[PDB]
């Protein structure tokens, strides 16, 4: 699947590989929990996040480690992180979160489907 | 494959649907020839463009043609189809071109693999 | 004006107006305490939030109230906010300019920073 | 001021100087005619390119010189420039900003369109 992650690379035009994000859910109290996590793939995409049953409506965070992937490339960044927060709302519906990285900028879109 | 496009909207959230894409190669005498052509599928992919022994290096222009898109959908658009113009150089190389949709902005990328 | 805000509308071709913008910035506790907010004007900017007495080294975050934008426009927006974290002034002061494109499902943002 | 052109480098932060930006305008014929050109500023901005008289009712393609900025700045991109077609004036004058964000293997553009 219901959740998946894609990145691209604006400066070197590839995929951007071995990218950590985290995905934390909105709770209660305001506060954010740990939902689910993993590395890009050499597409990078991040697949099996989480399953129709775990992932109902709610607020989601998704936190794109940025700075450590700049770093590891050599390349001097802005940000600390890119952090894209959105409502599930439920009919059958699949997510894709995809960003788009340069240094000094991220651009962000969803495809719901 | 060696030549995909790829397109998404960004005002609906989904795929771009049955949008026209005709591809052209710059010629000697700087006029832009036909290269090959077709509509997004339901995924907002355009696949089966070229074959590697046809695309050659050189200049390419892909047109994508979003006004007819925005109309489709109701939607008034600014632009009269987005051109994005690149130079093709040779080791192994398959390239993605992607585009993302608003009615008054555009935004492109290279994935070259 | 050391930090700015500046947002448009990628659906309207507008400056994106009356735009609540909220900036925070990390504690000694590690935690987002309030530093400033405001609106963009009819220009789509935003000028006035800090000075350069109050804008010292710090973890900030901008946080870019998209929503109320879209839902004040009558559309239902993906996105709760636009953002962006950010280390500020760490090898001495400069600018900071956040551009920021919008649309239903989508953001853009990008940095300009200058050497006063 | 009806046409201005405006350029951001996203891989350095900072506005794209020294851009060259060429504006042709459909003939009768369906060729392209030159209409104006010049090049961004310190700020990255492009003022002065046309005047409420010249600027008529036509179609109107900007096309800003990504592919000699980067080679400036030593870099290989991937782009010959980044564009925008599009059809103006149709409802009456109108004023029109392009606003352009680079990086070597990808560019964004939007249009800010106002009634004056
Ligand atoms: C943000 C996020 C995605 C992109 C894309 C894209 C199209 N397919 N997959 C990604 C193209 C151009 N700009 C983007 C900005
Ligand atoms: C505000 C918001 C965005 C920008 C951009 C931009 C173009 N595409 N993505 C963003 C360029 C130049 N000035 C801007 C001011
Ligand atoms: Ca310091
Ligand atoms: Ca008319």
């Amino acid at each position: 699947c219901p959740l998946m992650v894609k990145v691209l690379d604006a400066v070197r035009g590839s995929p951007a590989i071995n990218v950590a994000v985290h995905v934390f859910r909105k709770a209660a109290d305001d506060t954010w929990e740990p939902f689910a996590s993993g590395k890009t793939s050499e597409s990078g995409e991040l697949h099996g996040l989480t399953t129709e049953e775990e992932f109902v409506e709610g607020i989601y965070k998704v936190e794109i480690d940025t700075k450590s992937y700049w770093k590891a490339l050599g390349i001097s960044p802005f940000h600390e992180h890119a952090e894209v927060v959105f409502t599930a709302n439920d009919g059958p519906r699949r997510y894709t979160i995809a960003a788009l990285l340069s240094p000094y900028s991220y651009s962000t879109t969803a495809v719901v489907t």
